[PDB]
């Protein structure tokens, strides 16, 4: 009946349109290590969500699951003033990044002693049932993340923890694959540690451009996500007309009861700022949060998408994949 | 004449006994993800370093370099509380970790931007010269460190920003070398960006037994330092019978003026409380601040090391590195 945001229990009933990507802080880790240079100004950077939020909030949207992994700057009470200053329901996560990009040393050690997937496992209860740090605020999905091509040793370790914890929470399970891959192996090792293929959202399938690879992933029955909209020419991503082109020939197979869309947007970076060079800035220029409703659902509506349709990605899903 | 500590400028002359290689915080990567079991507990932690400082200053140190890098956890406001609480002279470092065990993500994107060494060099500047974060603290030294078997890409970036930032501020560069390795190959690469050999200090160098490899490295002008002294069994380290064995080759070839001797010590671990396994606990068990003083020393003079020797090194050589 009830989910976790970061202002506490709301009836699912009531998320209505839903984003299940979106990230209003983030960070790549060793930002912190940047701090003289690079500062959290909270005002400006509450200013600037707090504008990410309106614009969302201008195309219908009351919801955004926002899965920033732990070791990227993630900041619940932050996110909680969003929140509060602009009636959106913000969901927040609990879990680490991908090793290629995250900050496994601290995990890593921990192995040695033995103890590392029974501490992440605490870490996921303590943060789903209890609170994170001393905010109060409790995670409502377990994010997880997977390396081109593989699923680590060292990311196995959550992903056997995330198993673990859903079971004795019924928590959703919000993934990153890298790249386009591993997206049918994180399904099936999830589902081979007890995990409810409804309570799961393989994310950046639209990093694939193979229909066949997703009809793989859909096969779990867990749900899938084209949440990267916008980002082209980087992290390896394909065009939004890609995307578009994969995402129809599901749509049009019937597969929209597991689909979400998102952006991944980063509305405020951590650290020092920066600004894109040439080449990739005109490629990027449509990854912000109104993308998918200026650009994205009129190019759907105009390949024959009915309302019906959006309607489920976008609310029925989550609804679903919450309850 | 001066070097700046967490307190401000102080005399080099005044400086005295030094241990040049100590940490009274440190954390792996990734301790910020565990925040909820791991929060920092300042005031258990300020009389554990306090304590860590007065059985220093019982064996008559009186100025600690603490080279914390900044993605490691580095807190110079925490470490002016324990000079200001005991008298210690501080010195603390600006800098990242190696590739293998940092937190590399957040430079290495900034290497896409093509700002990536400008900026750390930038940051060097700023925290030599005009403050770390808020606190006003100087740092004294600068921090590089590389990885086993290799001068990585990323971290030939800091070697670069670190002769540069040298050149214009004579700032003491002290270095990490993973697994007795590469320490040539530091020496080398800083001399050909200009750096000065007299303010420089190779470090790790006891964790490699031969001497042929430190009589490589002295012969650069750079002083080394045996200063992981009680690490045994651990990131590959070799027996303290093995460094001390390594340490008297070279203190009877005449080497003493180049050399320096510390432990190493982490006095409070950020992040998760933890305790050794068995195996690695009992290897470990004189990894403590006392450890030269008690058993090294000891050991170095019934092995006819004279007083002069000792008091060059941890006098006479701190004195000369930052004057
Ligand atoms: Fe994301
Ligand atoms: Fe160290
Ligand atoms: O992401
Ligand atoms: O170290
Ligand atoms: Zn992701
Ligand atoms: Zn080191």
């Amino acid at each position: 009946e009830m989910v976790e945001t970061v202002c506490g229990p709301v009836p699912v009933e009531q998320l209505g349109k839903t984003l299940i990507h979106e990230h209003f802080l983030f960070g790549y880790p060793g930002f912190q290590g940047d701090v003289t240079r690079g500062t959290f100004r909270e005002d400006e950077s509450l200013r600037v969500a707090v504008e990410a939020a309106e614009k969302m909030k201008r195309h219908g949207i009351q919801t955004v699951v926002d899965p920033t992994p732990n070791d990227c700057g993630r900041n619940p009470a932050f996110l909680r003033r969003v929140a509060e200053e602009t009636g959106l329901n913000i969901i927040c996560a609990t879990g680490y990044c991908y090793e290629g990009e995250g900050a496994p040393p601290y995990f890593q050690f921990r192995r040695l002693l033995g103890t590392a997937e029974d501490d992440i496992y605490d870490m996921f209860m303590a943060e789903l049932t209890e609170g994170i740090a001393d905010t109060g605020i409790k995670a409502g999905v377990i994010k997880l993340a997977s390396s081109k091509g593989r699923i680590t040793e060292y990311e196995k370790m959550f992903f056997r923890a995330a198993a673990r914890a859903q079971k004795e929470t019924g928590a959703v399970i919000i993934t990153h694959t890298q790249e386009g891959t591993m997206g049918p192996e994180q399904a099936a090792y999830l589902l081979e540690h007890g995990a409810d293929p409804k309570k799961i959202v393989i994310g950046h399938m639209c990093g694939n451009t193979d229909p066949d690879y997703h009809r793989k992933t859909l096969a779990y029955g867990v749900y899938i996500a084209f949440d990267r909209f916008g980002i082209q020419g980087m992290v390896g991503a394909p065009t939004d007309e890609e995307r578009v082109r994969t995402l129809l020939a599901l749509l049009r197979d019937g597969y929209e009861k597991q689909i979400m869309l998102s952006h991944n947007t980063v509305n405020v970076w951590l650290g020092r700022p920066f600004t894109l060079p040439e080449p990739f800035a005109e490629m990027m220029k449509n990854w912000h949060v109104e993308h998918l409703f200026v650009n994205i659902i009129p190019a759907l509506k105009n390949e024959g998408i009915r309302d019906e349709v959006l309607e489920q990605m976008f609310i029925g899903n989550p609804a679903a994949l919450f309850s």
